[PDB]
């Protein structure tokens, strides 16, 4: 029997669960017996991205792209019941979609996989320290007010609440972020993610798409991504009224000087100097209600207009080039209340 509190146990649950990898899998069309979770691999979902890639420089250049899309079918087994050809880019980008997914799902299932409580077992599994945050304290009120505050006006489909906060600690990111704890310009943002993600992401970080998988999709190349809106990151997380509970982090990033852009750039190397970029937005959390959260700015204002109005994005959003500018912080179990 586990002693763990029972959110920590329920988080657990969450996190390993076989049937929303196999509900995932099915969704995506894939053949469970040809493709069944245990072969899936590291190698294979490289290789993948790769042929996704020359798909689309095939594209922009019938029968050589058909050769590309058999070769990505073969790779990765499909139920069909004819097979979709690999032609448009949103056909791609659906793709590329259920390869980011897959490869978190793949990590979440070689966990599993590879006397004592099962939970307790899975949980030494994540490598991550989890303790609940109380609903009394001061870190509990000032994460409620951040959820409460910056909740866009566009993202009207649905209502946050808050269930669980959890206050989170990867083993050896104290150590890989140790050259950036004293970088200037410190924030706490938030990650959305797909639940099914965060095994992945509690085992091995927050990570850089690779290089093999396309350029496309990515406002400004291929990075870190974090919101100071909640409801930004929340999108992410792709809840619906199937599954109306997500998962979001709280990162503390260390941005330093930011490159600052209105619009697309993809980001092969920063300008010098530089430590990330900040997209512009139209609507930014009020700065004079930024609070202190042990020494992280935590900008929890409500939204006000930033001033830029020559920009492409309506809300900021904030990304890093390198894997040891993030310390993950805190994990919240949010509800979606979908109108
Ligand atoms: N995940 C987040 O909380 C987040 C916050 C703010 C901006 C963000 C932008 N992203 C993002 C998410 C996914 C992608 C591509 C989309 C197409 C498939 N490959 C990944 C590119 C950017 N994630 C963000």
């Amino acid at each position: 029997k586990s002693k763990l509190p029972k959110p920590v146990q329920d988080l657990i649950k969450m996190i390993f669960d076989v049937e929303s990898m196999k509900k995932a899998m099915v969704e995506y069309e894939i053949d469970l017996q040809k493709m069944p979770l245990g072969k899936l691999s590291k190698r294979q979902i490289q290789a993948a991205y790769s042929i996704l890639s020359e798909v689309q420089q095939a594209v922009s250049q019938d029968s050589q792209i058909l050769d590309l899309s058999n070769r990505f079918y073969t790779l990765i087994p499909h139920d069909f019941g004819k097979p979709p050809l690999l032609n448009n880019a949103d056909s791609v980008q659906a793709k590329v979609e259920m390869l980011d997914n897959l490869l978190d799902i793949e990590v979440a299932y070689s966990l599993l996989r590879g006397s004592k409580d099962p939970i307790d077992v899975n949980y030494e599994k994540l490598k991550t320290d989890i303790k609940v945050v109380d609903r009394d304290s001061e870190e509990a009120e000032i994460i409620r007010k951040y959820v409460k505050n910056t909740h866009a006006t566009t993202h009207n489909a649905y209502d946050l609440e808050v269930i669980d906060i959890f206050k989170i600690e990867r083993e050896g990111e104290c150590q890989r972020y140790k050259p950036f704890k004293q970088l200037h310009n410190r924030r706490l943002l938030w990650h959305g993610s797909r639940t099914t993600n965060f095994a992945g992401i509690l085992s091995q970080g927050l990570r850089i798409a690779p290089p093999e998988a396309p350029v496309t999709g990515y406002m400004f190349g291929k990075g870190i991504y974090f919101a100071d809106m909640v409801s930004k990151s929340a999108n992410y997380c792709h809840t619906s009224q199937g599954d109306p509970i997500g998962l979001i982090l709280l990162g503390e990033v260390a941005l330093g000087n930011m490159y600052e852009l209105k619009h697309a750039s993809h980001i092969s190397k920063l300008p010098k100097g530089k430590h990330s970029v900040k997209g512009l937005g139209k609507t930014t959390p009020d700065p004079s209600a930024n609070i202190s959260l042990d020494g992280v700015d935590v900008p929890l204002g409500t939204g006000i207009s930033s001033g830029v109005n020559d920009t492409s994005l309506l809300y900021n959003e904030y990304i890093v080039y390198d894997i040891a500018q993030v310390n993950l912080k805190y994990l919240l179990k949010l509800k979606f209340n979908f109108k």
